[PDB]
């Protein structure tokens, strides 16, 4: 599939500067106008333009492009904004060199590509033939990495890595989300879930507000399990030892507060992470999968609405990011600030957190936690002792009652610590019930 160039365009957004002729215009018209001859659909660059889907799948490309302005002002979701001077401020061989270099900067950690994402006026339309080429899908010269710029110098390819000094924007993708059926100004519909980004007149402004809205209308209503996002980090070591810190964390909890039933907030796949343990496990979610929904009741977890609730056990919230979690809560929280090529920048001061699903983050806020303390750091194992000792008062284990630790339990609490340090850098941070002691796990032997 790919979006036809034959697909209407609404030109409805467009200044009443730009024409219709016939006001039923398409993208194959659109992209003349634009000045770009479009011969390369056998060579995998059928539209410049893409559908929302594929513009989904290629979230990390996402750059809001907006042009204000004869001189004109281009604007980008990263902030910078250039003034481009034309023949007949700052000239335009200077100005294709900067985009170039911005977008290298930006993109080389995070995607193959770039998507400009529009409301489009015309006049960004207009801008684009003075800094971007098209022609056949290319790799690098110097890599097997796709093609993203060119150097009019020497006739040259470079992807975002081997990009210096290069002066077109070679094949990027758009989108204009005027198309997707919204009513009035770009403002009017940005401010509805997003008090974070200011209307101040410039560019940039235009271009983080749109890319704003586009992360709202694709990314904030749920997660969408059917996409998955290529390993760009340490996604596969980030969830193996988030996982290890899950099942260690809800056992000791379990054996150390004996709770008849645990509540599963925001598990929608109906799976335990200790499947072994002595409990009535619960499953909850805002969206379960149809084919495990027969177990798992829908519900959308509000303080202002569930305080009468979950008055028994002791609430899972592994990653459910609620308004506050009640006072019998056990969760994991993903901080929104903490700077990650996997942490891209959300809608209303929440980030996206693409590590094999887009994962839309509210806000982090202490408030949150205000019923909740810190959970410290232990290692529990209750398993067969088998054989510098290790010298700890959070090695919770039987050899460690008077004598040395034995050689397994030792290990274990290394690969252990290296988990919980792992998870602790990549962003995430843990909390449970005021009541929570070792004290407690120190007993079980
Ligand atoms: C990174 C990640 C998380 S996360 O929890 O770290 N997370 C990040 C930050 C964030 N912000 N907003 C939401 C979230 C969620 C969860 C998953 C995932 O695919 N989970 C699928 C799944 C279930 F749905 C239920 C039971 C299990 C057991 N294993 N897995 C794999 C299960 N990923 C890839
Ligand atoms: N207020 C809320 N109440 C209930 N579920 C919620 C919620 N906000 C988010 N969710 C759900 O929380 C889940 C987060 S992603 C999956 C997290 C899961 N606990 C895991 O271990 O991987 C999604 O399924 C989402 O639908
Ligand atoms: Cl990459
Ligand atoms: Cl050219
Ligand atoms: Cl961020
Ligand atoms: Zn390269
Ligand atoms: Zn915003
Ligand atoms: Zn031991």
């Amino acid at each position: 599939t790919h979006l036809s160039v034959d697909t209407k365009f609404k030109t409805e957004g467009l200044c009443v500067d730009i024409p219709g002729i016939p006001k039923d215009m398409t993208y194959r018209r659109l992209i003349s106008m634009m000045g770009f001859k479009m011969n390369y659909q056998v060579n995998g660059y059928p539209n410049m333009f893409i559908t929302r889907e594929e513009a989904i799948r290629h979230v990390r490309a996402w750059i809001g492009f907006a042009v204000a302005g004869l001189p004109l002002q281009l604007g980008f979701s990263t902030g910078v904004n250039l003034v481009a001077v034309p023949t007949g401020g700052l000239p335009w061989n200077v100005v294709r060199i900067k985009i170039v270099q911005m977008l290298s900067d930006t993109l080389k950690n995070l995607s193959d590509r770039v998507v400009f994402v529009l409301w489009a006026h015309g006049f960004e339309l207009t801008s684009m033939k003075y800094f971007v080429k098209i022609g056949p899908e290319r790799t690098c010269c110097l890599c097997d990495r796709r093609a993203t710029c060119f150097s009019t110098a020497s006739d040259t390819y470079a992807c975002w890595h081997h990009s210096i000094g290069f002066d077109y924007v070679y094949n990027p993708f758009m989108i204009d989300v005027q198309q997707w059926g919204f009513t009035g100004n770009l403002q009017s519909n940005h401010d509805l879930y997003c008090q974070v980004h200011g209307n101040a007149h410039v560019a940039s402004c235009d271009a983080i507000m749109t890319r704003c809205l586009a992360v709202h209308e694709c990314f904030v209503k749920r997660v969408d399990w059917t996409i998955e996002y290529p390993i760009i980090g340490d996604e596969l070591k980030i969830n193996a030892a988030c996982r290890k810190v899950q099942h260690m964390v809800v056992k000791a909890a379990l054996l150390a507060d004996k709770f008849p039933v645990l509540h599963d907030i925001g598990n929608p796949k109906a799976i335990k992470c200790v499947p072994q343990a002595d409990v009535e496990w619960k499953f909850y979610d805002a969206q379960p999968c149809s084919d495990k929904a027969y177990k798992i009741e829908e519900l959308f977890y509000s303080y202002a609405t569930h305080s009468d609730k979950f008055t028994d056990g002791v609430c899972l919230f592994w990653n459910c990011n609620v308004d506050r979690y009640p006072a019998n809560s056990i969760v994991c929280r993903f901080d929104t600030r903490v700077l990650s090529n996997l942490n891209l920048p959300g809608c209303d001061g929440g980030s996206l957190y693409v590590n094999k699903h887009a994962f839309h983050t509210p806000a982090f806020d202490k408030s949150a936690f205000v019923n909740l303390k810190q959970l410290p750091f232990f290692y529990y194992s209750d398993s067969p002792c088998e054989s510098v000792p290790l010298k700890s008062a959070t090695c919770i284990t039987r050899c460690n009652l008077g004598g040395a630790v034995c050689r397994h339990h030792a290990n274990e609490y290394r690969l252990y610590l290296d988990a919980y340090n792992m998870m602790i850098s990549a962003g995430f941070s843990l909390w449970v019930y005021k009541q929570f002691d070792t004290y407690n796990l120190w007993n079980t032997f």
